[PDB]
């Protein structure tokens, strides 16, 4: 067992560097490593491994308190020389945290004594404490497990100071994780965890009806929607369905013909019937997303309107922009040159693939022709970082990232999110605002920053929201009430009480 439970994950879960990314999963460097400060729901941040600090007049040294009682599961003390050596191990790769922005504001940190953890600032850094308490690159592994003092060329045994320990992991098949008996903190309920991989949604779906798995825990992509639905209304089963988390989104190439023109642009924010697409590709089981952030989002509720669907006004702004009907055809023209968008999506997921033949079938009403480009993972992500796109699926990034840590990731040039905004005038001007917005300590100018931000990307149609998605949950019953995260790509297996 009762204190044992199988899931499941697509792949592996990586080799657990507390430091890098992918191929380490967020959520489980989330359950092994832990950070100075935690996230709450309510958008604060609790004493964690630091039990307190105080900052400088000009707010950029900051000095905290450590935890005295704290060891890594390998009985080694966590410090603050331990801490010390783990921040310059992340900044000994500091290029590869350039979306980050804490990372190029953290010019020193220092071990004061083995208490007390000096970090120094470039600047008044507004969001520092919810990025120190990102699930990564700023948590702690055990210096003994660096590989010739750094972290950026792999690390040795994953250890953290968390509530699990990674037992083993056998490539494409499994990873287990068992309790740490020797944790800090509160000791979860559960003994061990097993997690089964099964990268297909819909095997995930089969190996949880026949009992394979006990607990299914995810966004959208989780399982197939309907078979969802289906769960839902079976008394065998347990699902959940939580509030809204984050955006699904298209972003337009304003750098890149037809998508150049604010007109078209306009005009697509008017051509799809979102409610539809979410009732025919969703099954329902998302919410209609008008804007870039939902009005719940911090610094967002702005009473940006919405483009409703509307195939009457889409028609008439392309036309008045010159888009006309040739004789006999159903794609407009102007200049010779046929209204053509290319959307892409990554080929072998079966709900974009669903998504965008909606999204083109709408479009084609107004006269629009997308032609849809389904590739592998690896050349989407090629043309999301060098602009070679027309349309492509996006998505925002959740609690605490938005809308601070997206909207500072705008500047970042391998990003999508800037080559979508290239074409505008505007752009310059949006990111030394984004810049401005991160150092604000003036609650006023702060509010009036994001306000400016935000309308300029509504008003200039850069995006085509779609919906705002929810996690969902399926358990066998005896697991209990699954809670949720404050964090949207961690899962709380501490949490659990069968
Ligand atoms: C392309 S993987 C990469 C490479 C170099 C530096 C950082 C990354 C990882 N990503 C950094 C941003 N990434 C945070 C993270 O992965 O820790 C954003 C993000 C936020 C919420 C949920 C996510 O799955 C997610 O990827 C790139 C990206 O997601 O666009
Ligand atoms: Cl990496
Ligand atoms: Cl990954
Ligand atoms: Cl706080
Ligand atoms: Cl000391
Ligand atoms: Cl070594
Ligand atoms: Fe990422």
């Amino acid at each position: 067992a009762p204190d044992e439970i199988t899931t499941a994950w697509p792949v592996n879960v990586g080799p657990l560097n507390p430091h890098l990314y992918t191929p380490n999963q967020m959520f489980a460097q989330s359950m092994v490593y832990e950070p100075l400060v935690k996230y709450q729901a309510d958008g604060s941040v609790i004493p964690w491994l630091a039990k307190s600090w105080t900052h400088s007049e000009d707010g950029k040294t900051w000095t905290f308190t450590l935890r005295d009682d704290v060891k890594f599961s390998n009985g080694e003390p966590f410090d603050a020389e331990a801490a010390a050596e783990n921040f310059r191990a992340v900044l000994d790769n500091r290029q590869r945290h350039a979306w980050l922005e804490l990372a190029n504001q953290i010019v020193d940190v220092k071990a004061l004594s083995k208490t007390e953890l000096q970090i120094t600032l470039k600047s008044a850094y507004y969001p520092f404490l919810q990025e120190l308490a990102l699930p990564r690159p700023f948590r702690f592994i055990a210096p003994s497990q660096f590989k010739n003092h750094e972290t950026m060329n792999g690390i040795k045994a994953p250890i953290g100071t968390g509530p699990w320990i990674l037992q083993e992991s056998k490539l494409n098949q499994y990873d287990v994780f068992v309790r740490n008996e020797n944790y800090w903190g509160e000791k979860p309920a559960i003994k061990k965890i097993t997690f089964n991989v099964i990268p297909d949604p819909t095997t995930r779906a089969v190996a949880f009806e026949t009992g394979d798995i006990d607990l299914l825990y995810g966004n959208e992509g989780l399982l197939p929607l309907d078979t969802f639905a289906r769960f839902s209304q079976n008394p065998a089963y347990h699902t959940q369905l939580s509030q809204p988390i984050e955006t699904v989104m298209l972003a337009l190439n304003t750098a890149k013909a037809p998508t150049n023109e604010l007109a078209v642009r306009e005009a697509l924010n008017y051509a799809v019937n979102k409610k539809s697409l979410i009732d025919n590709a969703l099954y329902g089981t998302q919410q209609v997303a008008d804007t870039l952030f939902a009005p719940s989002v911090p610094y967002a509720n702005l009473g940006l309107k919405p483009s409703q669907y509307d195939p009457q006004k889409a028609k008439a702004l392309l036309e008045k922009a010159g888009w006309t009907l040739p004789a006999g055809k159903d794609i407009r023209e102007k200049n010779g040159q046929p209204l053509r968008i290319e959307l892409s999506f990554i080929g072998t997921d079966a709900l974009s693939k669903s998504m965008a033949e909606i999204i083109q079938a709408d479009m084609r009403q107004i006269g629009a022709d997308v032609s849809l480009i389904g590739e592998e993972e690896s050349s989407i992500y090629a043309r999301q970082r060098d602009g070679r796109f027309g349309m492509i699926f996006h998505r925002t990034w959740g609690a605490p990232y938005d809308p601070h840590a997206f909207l500072s990731s705008m500047r970042v040039p391998s990003h999508a999110d800037f080559q979508a905004q290239q074409g505008l005038a505007d752009k310059p001007l949006i990111d030394k605002e984004i810049g401005e917005v991160l150092a604000t300590h003036d609650e006023t100018q702060r509010q009036a920053l994001y306000r400016d931000i935000l309308t300029r990307l509504h008003d200039e149609a850069v995006y085509l929201p779609i919906s705002y998605i929810s996690m969902m949950v399926v358990s066998k019953p005896e697991l209990g009430n699954i809670p949720y995260a404050p964090i949207a790509t961690e899962i709380p297996f501490e949490q659990i009480k069968p």
